[PDB]
This record gives C-alpha cells, sequence and structure tokens, in this order.
C-alpha cells in the first residue's frame, strides 16, 4: 500500500520483444496514470491508465501507439484490481480482475489490439525510468497520455514476471468464519438480511456438539403465524416452519452429536423445503425434504423480527412447538439469504465464548462459580470413587452427593472426603500444592468397616466406618450444588464410581458448566 508522491524503478528488460506488466490499484478517481515506462532517449514508452473508469494498456514500439481498453470493468469505485498488461512485439492485451466486491466474482476476461506495423522492440537506454502511480518531469510523457496523476492508493507490481525505488519525489506512505461456543446458557440475534426474499428461504452454518436436546435457530413474526426452527432432538437435526397455511417439520435419519463438524444446509422455495446435513471429514451427506402445508408460500419475516442462535431471551410470545432449550456446543459460518453474519460482531449476544474446543464427554469446567448434577449414585461396601480435578482455588466443592451424604472436597488446601449416613479424611499438601493448577487424581474406597482416600498415588489414608448399610444420597454433584464453602473453579474428569464412567454428556441439571474440555 502507498498513497498521495511518486515512485520511479530503472527496469531491467530481458526480451524486447516481450512485456508483461501487473498492477494492483484502488481509487475513486476516474482518471489517473498507473504505470509509465519511457527514456530519454526514445519515444518508445509502456502505460497503463484510466479514462473515465476504464483500464486502458498503451505503447509505442517505435511506429506508433496501440491501444487496449478493457470494457468489461469500470475500478473507480474503491475495491481492490489486479490489472495485468502484456505485449508479444506489436500485440498487447489487458485484463482486469477485480479482488473483492460484487465484480470480484466475475470471470476476468482478455482483450487485444495491436500498433502500427513496423518497429517490434521495446527500445529503452541506461537510464531508464519505470513510475507507478503518477508521474516525475524528469521525462516527458507520450502526446497519447492525457493524464500523469494518480489518485489512490497502489498495490505489489511486477515487470516482467519480477517483482519490485530509485528516486522517491515527494512524501510518500502507506495507505467472518466466526467461530463461537455455546454452553447452554446463551443466546445470539441476528437482524432480518435486506435480501430477504419471502418465498425463498436460504439457511447455512456448520455446527458441532454432544448435545441431544437443542436450539440452533429460531424465528418468527410478531403474530407468530409464520415461523422456522432448526434444532437437535435426540441428537438428530429437526427442521419445522410454517408460511401461514399449515406447519410441516422433518427429523433426519442420522444423529449429529458426535463432537465432529457438520455442515447444514436448508433451502426452501415455496413450501417445499430441502434440508442436508454433512459431516465435514467423511464428507458423508444425509438429505431430508418436506413441505408446509395449504397455500402459502412465504415466510413473511419482517424489518424489525430477529433471528436467533444456540438460545432464546425471554419473549412475550413463541411458537408452541419449537424447543428452545439453551444449545451447548460450536458454531460458525452462519449464512442467512445470501448474507453471511458473524455472531461475535454482533452487539447484543450473551453466554457465547469465541472458538471451540471439544475434547470429550468425559471432561468439565467451571469459568464461574457453576455445577453439573449427575444421576444418584451411593455409596456401597466395596464401591471405588476415581476422578481427576485442577483448581487454583484452595477452596472447593469437587464432588458431593446430596442426612446421609458424601464428598471430595479442597478446603484451604486441605483435601477432605466425607462419608455418613460421619468418618472422613483430610489430607495436607507437601512438597506442593492441590489447588496449584496441575493434574491430580483421588481414589476412594469403601470396603468393610473401613474406606480409603489416595491422592496421585502417595500416603493412601484409612478410616473407619464400621457400617455396612450403603450410604444412598438423592443428588449427585461436580463442582459444587445450589444450597459455607468457596466455589470450585478448574476442572475435573474422568469420574468413575461403581466401575461406571460418568459421563457430561446430558447431565439432569447445570450452570456455568464449560462440558466438554478443559478451559
Ligand atoms: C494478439 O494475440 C492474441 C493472443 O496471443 C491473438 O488472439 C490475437 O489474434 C493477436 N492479434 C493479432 C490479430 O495478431
Ligand atoms: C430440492 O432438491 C432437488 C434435487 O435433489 C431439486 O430438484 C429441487 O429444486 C430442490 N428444491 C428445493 C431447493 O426446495
Ligand atoms: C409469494 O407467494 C405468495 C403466496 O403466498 C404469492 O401470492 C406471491 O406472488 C409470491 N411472490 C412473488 C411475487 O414471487
Ligand atoms: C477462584 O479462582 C479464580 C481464578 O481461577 C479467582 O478469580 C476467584 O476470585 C477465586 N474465587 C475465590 C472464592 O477465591
Ligand atoms: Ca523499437
Ligand atoms: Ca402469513
Ligand atoms: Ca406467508
Amino acid at each position: 500500500v502507498s498513497v498521495s508522491c511518486v515512485r520511479t524503478y530503472r527496469p531491467e528488460i530481458k526480451k524486447g520483444s516481450y512485456n508483461n506488466i501487473v498492477v494492483h490499484v484502488k481509487t475513486a478517481v476516474a482518471d489517473n496514470l498507473l504505470f509509465y515506462l519511457g527514456s530519454a532517449k526514445f519515444i518508445d514508452f509502456l502505460a497503463i491508465e484510466m479514462r473515465k473508469g476504464k483500464v486502458s494498456f498503451l505503447w509505442d514500439v517505435g511506429s506508433g501507439v496501440g491501444r487496449v481498453e478493457y470494457p468489461d470493468l469500470t475500478i473507480d469505485d474503491s475495491y481492490w484490481y489486479r490489472i495485468e498488461a502484456s505485449r508479444t512485439g506489436r500485440n498487447g492485451s489487458i485484463s482486469v480482475r477485480a479482488l473483492d466486491g460484487p465484480k470480484a466474482s466475475m470471470v476476468p476476461s482478455t482483450y487485444h489490439s495491436v500498433s502500427p506495423p513496423g518497429y517490434t522492440i521495446l527500445d529503452v537506454d541506461a537510464n531508464a525510468m519505470l513510475f507507478v502511480g503518477g508521474l516525475t518531469g524528469k521525462i516527458k510523457k507520450a502526446d497519447a497520455v492525457r493524464v500523469i496523476t494518480f489518485t489512490g492508493c497502489m498495490g505489489e507490481t511486477y515487470f516482467d514476471n519480477k517483482p519490485i525505488f530509485r528516486e522517491k519525489e515527494g512524501d510518500c506512505k502507506g495507505c467472518s468464519e466466526g467461530t463461537i461456543q455455546f454452553d447452554g446458557e446463551g443466546y445470539a440475534l441476528v437482524s432480518r438480511p435486506i435480501r430477504w426474499y419471502p418465498n425463498i428461504s436460504t439457511v447455512m452454518f456448520k455446527f458441532r456438539t454432544f448435545s441431544s436436546s437443542a436450539l440452533l435457530m429460531y424465528l418468527a413474526t410478531r403474530d407468530l403465524k409464520d415461523f422456522m426452527s432448526v434444532e437437535l432432538s435426540d441428537g438428530h437435526v429437526k427442521v419445522s416452519y410454517d408460511l401461514g397455511s399449515g406447519m410441516t417439520s422433518v427429523v433426519s435419519n442420522q444423529n449429529h452429536n458426535d463432537g465432529k463438524w457438520k455442515a447444514f444446509t436448508l433451502s426452501r422455495i415455496q413450501k417445499q423445503a430441502n434440508i442436508s446435513i454433512v459431516d465435514i471429514d467423511s464428507n458423508q451427506e444425509e438429505n431430508v425434504a418436506t413441505s408446509s402445508s395449504g397455500n402459502n408460500f412465504g415466510l413473511d419475516l419482517k424489518a424489525d423480527d430477529k433471528i436467533y442462535f444456540g438460545g432464546l431471551p425471554t419473549l412475550r410470545n413463541l411458537r408452541p412447538e419449537v424447543n428452545v432449550k439453551k444449545y451447548s456446543g460450536c458454531l460458525k459460518d452462519i449464512e442467512i439469504s445470501r448474507t453471511p453474519y458473524n455472531i461475535l460482531s454482533s452487539p447484543d449476544y450473551v453466554g457465547v465464548t469465541k472458538g471451540c474446543s471439544l475434547e470429550n464427554v468425559y471432561t468439565v469446567s467451571f469459568p464461574k462459580p457453576g455445577f453439573v448434577e449427575l444421576a444418584a449414585v451411593s455409596i456401597d461396601v466395596g464401591t471405588e470413587i476415581n476422578l481427576s480435578f485442577s483448581t487454583r482455588n484452595e477452596s472447593g466443592i469437587i464432588l458431593l452427593g446430596s442426612q446421609a451424604y458424601y464428598a471430595i472436597f479442597l478446603n484451604k488446601g486441605r483435601l477432605e472426603v466425607h462419608l455418613s449416613s460421619m468418618r472422613k479424611i483430610v489430607i495436607k499438601p507437601e512438597p506442593n500444592r492441590f489447588h496449584d493448577g496441575r493434574e491430580h487424581s483421588v481414589h476412594v474406597e469403601r470396603t468393610r468397616g473401613i474406606f480409603t482416600v489416595q491422592i496421585d498415588e502417595d500416603r493412601r489414608h484409612m478410616q473407619n466406618l464400621t457400617e455396612e448399610q450403603p450410604i444412598e444420597v438423592k443428588k449427585l454433584f461436580v463442582g459444587g450444588a445450589p444450597p459455607n464453602i468457596p466455589a470450585f473453579q478448574g476442572c475435573v474428569w474422568n469420574l468413575v464410581i461403581n466401575s461406571i464412567p460418568m459421563d457430561f454428556a446430558q447431565p439432569i441439571a447445570f450452570k456455568n458448566a464449560d462440558i466438554g474440555r478443559c478451559t
């Protein structure tokens, strides 16, 4: 990038019969001198310029001027363009490619023209001069060139298939995948795209989750007559919509909450709709189609109606057939009505984190004081408990069941373990703390008349428990639980009780649980 100032260079011509010049330009001015090559001894010259917004390549190899203009485009709208011209004897070509903008999707063509018959070599003396974006008074421009200034910014210049200041006159100077993760406590909105066309819908976004019941997307009119939703149902992707004449809904044959990225695509044309789910790695694709009932053809979403993702806020009204359960999982490449959206650019979303981190369903982590409720499990004679944790908060409950109860918890550095129906063990760390942010594995085994605990293979403590009746509880928790000791903060994983691995795929409840990884 270079604004304002003229940049002169001394070219190196390899083939006198061939020329190739590449320039990147960006301006709002209709007339400019983009490239120029000439010398003091010869009239010969090369030049790339614009007239009324059109790029023209002109030259004179000693027998008269040759000019070829690119008609397909006009480049004075401030987008970046790649202008490439070349010469073969008296034959010149011009080609323009827009790097961005509404023209960037065009297919760059190539027009040719020729200079008068005769000479064919680009003559130049020793002190040749190649100017970029303007002209220096050290050389007299060819009459054919009418404007010698340049208002804008120039890009990488290539001359004779090689990159390119001998003299710098003037004061020179330079010039949305949106991957997100929801953890069951957020939502996000997107205003309706102006490109929204009522009788044709187009929805795309990639998702990756372990959730079986969630809301992925929902939109509706103020009256609820017309709406559309995309949710997870038992792991399957389910689509529902009503255009005002009657609702319909399809559920995929396969479930897609395997932790892998999936590509979702909906295409509705009036009452008909094609849903497509693709496992991005294996490239396998599923296809399910459905049709709304009646005569209405449009999803008449209005100017002020919002489109939500991952969850919803509290709404006065809400379509009765949709599962609004907050979504836990990642999202990205959201596109609606041909319009891309980046939730992170949104100003009113809640409980969303940039990126994606989903490792397994046996790991959980708490950012803020939170908890995860698991199905009750009682400790009987012969029972074991194995888990791993890593917090930096001396005081925090790690495990807990519900008179009777059991618990593994850090206490001002100490790691208590309680059993009752009340005996308990308390290990004081030595040579290293527990809430030291690094891995730590606990082991607890209640046998006859005794119970044991052992952290990261050290002194397996012991304690009496002359009872045989199994200590049963009503609820089981990881991280903490609803009600006086501080909250737990770090992550717990690979929880095993009575030989059964305890996953967090779908907890009975939770609050501020970043299930799936150790943040
Ligand atoms: C100039 O070159 C192009 C391609 O190399 C060719 O299509 C065109 O006919 C040439 N001009 C003429 C007529 O010599
Ligand atoms: C659905 O897909 C079929 C091809 O599988 C196509 O012919 C039809 O036009 C599509 N209709 C839509 C986009 O609803
Ligand atoms: C969209 O569908 C409606 C029926 O719901 C129809 O009356 C209307 O003409 C369609 N829009 C157009 C003009 O394509
Ligand atoms: C727990 O640790 C976090 C940092 O991991 C800290 O911000 C917070 O204040 C701590 N909470 C308590 C109860 O000390
Ligand atoms: Ca010549
Ligand atoms: Ca309607
Ligand atoms: Ca309608």
